[PDB]
């Protein structure tokens, strides 16, 4: 039993809740809360500026530290940083972004991140300013993550949809 409240069971493993994430966090604390991340961890906009600002900017000052000293992650990569008052971890994952021109097959690789972590909240990869179909994100979500995934989605319009073309 776990403190996830209101979610759809879409599958065995998979939830999904209409929810603003940063509000989800806050209120359960989860153990991993995913960020939509780019490879040079520059939280702008999207779910990752909104994460970054609940954070007071503590997100991107550890950050900014974490890339001085390894570098830029790769597409479909991941990192582990402080969740600060948001999670006690925050699974940075990188999809790809179709705005940018990258390999919508690195939206796999992206979600197997999740597999290293037993339960997660976590939004659609790729999805919003990413530019990719939310429907083909949530369709490899189900098809590559195995371990227990809360999917919160913003749009109340998109998550009914989600919701109504599932197979
Ligand atoms: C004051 O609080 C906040 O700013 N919160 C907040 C701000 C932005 C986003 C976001 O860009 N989400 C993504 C988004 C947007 C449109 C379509 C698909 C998706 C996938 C993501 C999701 O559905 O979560 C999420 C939360």
């Amino acid at each position: 039993v776990n403190s996830f409240s209101g979610y759809l069971k879409l599958t065995d493993n998979v939830y999904i809740k209409n929810a603003d994430i940063v509000e989800e966090a806050k209120k359960v604390k989860p153990t991993v809360v995913v960020n939509a991340a780019n490879v040079y961890l520059k939280h702008g906009g999207g779910v990752a500026g909104a994460l970054n600002k609940a954070t007071n900017n503590a997100m991107q000052v550890e950050s900014d530290d974490y890339i001085a000293t390894n570098g830029p992650l790769k597409v479909g990569g991941s990192c582990v940083l402080s969740g600060h008052n948001l999670a006690k971890h925050c699974l940075h994952v990188v999809g790809p972004n179709v705005n940018k021109g990258e390999d919508i097959q690195l939206l796999k690789s992206a979600y197997e991140n999740f597999n290293q972590h037993e339960v997660l909240l976590a939004p659609l990869l790729s999805a919003g300013i990413f530019g990719a179909d939310p429907i083909h994100s949530l369709r490899v979500c189900v098809d590559t993550v195995r371990t227990n995934v809360y999917l919160a989605v913003f749009d109340k319009n998109l998550y009914d949809k989600l919701v109504s073309s599932f197979l």
